[PDB]
DNA sequence: CCCCCCCCTATCGAATCCGTCTAAAGTTA
């Protein structure tokens, strides 16, 4: 569990074998952070033999915006030789969890530690929106700050429980609502929980509607990281 | 920190010539 193979390119110098590790993405719409968790999970899903990694994945769907096609079709064009019963094979591990409210996540968090502790297995967990009820419950609360953001605080210590118990992988999907800029609006514990951003952006120019640039910085030395990338119907390639 | 629009005005400035018609009246050995 080396982050050198894990991805080469994005994380210059990190690698070492990972006791937990708290990975978010931030962008506005139609960037591509669906696109890149979609690449994670097909690196990270096929058997060794067609680079493959075979370890288990969870992924919790918030957004309601994950497409089962869309994945089959990058399975499909990615490795060599395609078959039904090979693509059947390795679906057979992919998780996928719904939630609808942040109580519900609450709940779901504590109900998934049965399986998870059962499964050994388990080593890369994959979360998306978790800034999805940031306007509900920040107005449900009033302009009691306590009131607001408990839940998600509470969320925010669950989950860093069991990242650092169980020595789990995690990738964050944040959304961009307000104004290298940056705005946060989250709570401050699950802030200081982060370890490195993962800024997107467009190009607007049909030339370049392929291409997108990425900015990565670590918050124990404060580096600077640029990352050109190319999407296509079999994945994504980078340059 | 958040999300959407407004409106007409005012006159100026002169040029360029053509084309002819109509005859009448005798005188002094
Ligand atoms: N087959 C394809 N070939 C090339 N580009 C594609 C293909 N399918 C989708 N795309 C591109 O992928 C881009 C990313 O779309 P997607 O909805 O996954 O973005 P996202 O930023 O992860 O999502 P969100 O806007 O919901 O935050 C789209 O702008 C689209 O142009
Ligand atoms: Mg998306």
């Amino acid at each position: 569990s080396s982050l050198k193979e894990i991805e080469p390119n994005l994380f210059a110098d990190e690698d070492s074998p990972v006791h937990g590790d708290i990975l978010e993405f931030h962008g506005p719409e139609g960037t591509g952070k669906t696109e890149m968790l979609y690449h994670l999970t097909a690196r990270c899903i096929l058997p060794k033999s067609e680079g493959g990694l075979e370890v288990e994945v969870l992924f919790i769907d918030t957004d309601y915006h994950f497409d089962m096609l869309r994945l089959v079709t990058i399975l499909e064009h990615r490795l060599s030789q395609s078959s039904e019963e090979i693509i059947k094979y390795c679906l057979g591990r992919f998780f996928l969890v719904y939630c609808s409210s942040s109580t519900h996540l609450l709940l779901t968090l504590y109900s998934l530690e049965s399986m998870f502790c059962s499964h050994p297995s388990l080593c890369l967990l994959i979360l998306d929106s978790l800034s999805a009820f940031y306007w509900i419950d920040r107005v449900n609360g009033g302009e009691s700050v306590n009131l607001q953001e408990s839940t998600l605080r509470k969320c925010s210590q669950c989950l860093e429980k069991l990242v650092n118990d169980y020595r789990l992988v995690l990738f964050a999907t944040t959304q961009t609502i307000m104004q290298i800029d940056y705005r946060p609006y989250l709570c401050k514990a699950w802030q200081q929980l982060v370890k490195h951003r993962m800024f997107f952006s467009k190009q607007d120019d049909s030339q370049s509607s392929n291409q997108f640039s990425l900015v990565s910085r670590c918050l124990k030395s404060n580096s600077l990281k640029k990352h050109f990338f190319i999407i296509g119907e079999s994945g994504v390639e980078f340059c």
